[PDB]
This record gives structure tokens, sequence and C-alpha cells, in this order.
């Protein structure tokens, strides 16, 4: 909908979903608002035997063991509620069409889980959703929740 942005650091409006657009496997987003909600979502390419791979999250050198059997790619949603603890795989996107999700609404942040082209929404809450800043790392578009069924179609079948 609003045209590709470049990868940048900012808090996001509520109720607009952040459609991100990432091309090469990665870490695509990390997002908290430093008290109570630490998200991060990490691209894993196909046909990915599992092995610890090392990424970049908040400011610390982390090990994630993934794995990918499949020829789609899978988001890892990476969360922990406090700074101090260790990031869990809490929830995961397989997909075809490399398109991930990121909401913030009604204290809490929402994202993509399941397989396409049946993906489905889950949410996290937080008690300060307004203070949730996220560095997206890849190009990415804006839709508002008034059309979030436009970002469900882009979600399981793509652009």
């Amino acid at each position: 909908l609003d045209g590709p942005y470049q990868s940048t650091s900012f808090k996001p409006p509520s109720d607009y979903w952040i459609l991100l657009n990432p091309t090469n496997q990665q870490v695509v987003l990390e997002g908290t608002n430093k008290t109570d909600i630490w998200v991060a979502l990490l691209l894993v390419e196909p046909n990915v035997t599992n092995q610890s791979r090392q990424y970049t999250l908040f400011g610390e050198t982390k090990q994630i063991t993934v794995e990918n059997n499949t020829n789609k790619w899978k988001f890892f949603e990476m969360f922990r509620s406090s700074v101090s603890a260790e990031f869990q795989h809490k929830r995961t996107l397989t997909s075809d069409t490399k398109l991930a999700g990121f909401l913030k609404h009604y204290n809490s942040v929402w994202t993509f889980h399941g397989e396409t082209p049946h993906a489905t929404t889950d949410y996290s809450s937080t008690s300060n959703l307004s203070e949730v800043e996220t560095t997206i790392h890849v190009e990415f578009y804006i839709i508002p929740r008034s059309q979030e069924s436009k970002c469900v179609e882009y979600i399981n079948t793509g652009l």
C-alpha cells in the first residue's frame, strides 16, 4: 500500500501493519520498549539443517539453533519479557512469500505465524505499548489495520 520504505529505526504508530519485505536470511526486526517486551524476527532460508547461528539482538551476541527442513522460508519469532532473560523461540512463520508483519494494537504487539497461505495473527501483551521501538533491517511497507484483510492477503500470497 504505502510504498517501499527504506530500513530504519522508528516507533511505528499503533493500528498500522508493518509489512517487511526481506530478500536474504537476516535479523529483519528488533522491537522493544526496554521494559517488558523484546521481539526479534530472524529470517531463515530454505533447506537449513539444524545448526546454531550467531545473531546480534539489541546489541547482544546470541547463539540461536535454527532449522528449516522445507523449501519455504521461516521467520523465527524470538521473545523475552525481561532484559536479563534469554530469548525464546516463541512462534514461527513458514512462508513462500517471504513477507512478515508487525503491528502495535491495543496493549499488544501482533505478528503472523503458521504456514502460508494459511498464516494467521497472534499477539504478545505489554504494559507500555506506545514506547515499543522497532529497528526494521529491511525494506517494508505500511498498511493500516482498517485494511488488515489486505495485509493477510499479502502475507499469504504475496504483493
